[PDB]
């Protein structure tokens, strides 16, 4: 079906390198923020979303622990990556399990899939993309649970292998350190 359907075009490219052009808004139309950014993606769970404008940032997946770091207050921030599942749209991609997708209601219409939460077990409302047969990303959205939109419009896709120092994170000397990693 439309769930199975989604994670095979999502098989289709392991690994890639992706530009987008960022728009939040607020439930209310009015907008949040803006930017652009670039993404890696490598399957299973490696991901690093870097943001440029307007403020530059990382938010990276090495697979055990994900990183958000934020240069503009030395801050890097540390969580066990099994935590963060099913909350954020590049995590989704990402992990690209059907696991993830049976949670959902999906609906799709040739390379557009609408897919709504069916329990409570994330802090999204609902989630879109825009992908087709050759799993080509032209595009995704989120809604978190404060009506919260995330748009993400793609401009260049690169599928192929991605180095694999995207997706490590060690924190600066100097910077402050928020291992929220409890163990």
């Amino acid at each position: 079906d439309a769930a199975s359907d989604l994670k095979s075009r999502l098989d289709k490219v392991s690994s890639f390198h992706a530009s987008f052009t960022q728009k939040v808004t607020d439930g209310s139309g009015a907008a949040v923020q803006e930017g652009q950014g670039d993404l890696w993606v490598k399957l299973p769970n490696l991901f690093n979303w870097h943001m440029t404008q307007p403020d530059e940032s990382i938010l990276v997946s090495d697979g055990k622990t994900l990183w958000f770091y934020n240069p503009f207050v030395e801050q890097a921030t540390a969580t066990w990556l099994k935590d963060a599942t099913g909350n954020t749209p590049f995590m989704l991609i990402a992990r690209n399990q059907s696991s993830d997708w049976q949670q959902y209601n999906i609906k799709q219409n040739g390379d557009d899939f609408v897919l709504t939460p069916k329990a409570s077990n994330g802090n999204l409302k609902q989630f879109t993309i825009n992908v087709g047969r050759d799993g080509t990303i032209h595009q995704f959205s989120a809604v978190e649970q404060d009506d919260q939109r995330s748009s993400y419009q793609l401009k260049s896709q690169q599928n192929g292998a991605v180095d694999a120092a995207k997706f490590t994170f060690t924190p600066p000397q100097g910077v402050t350190v928020d291992d929220q990693r409890k163990l």
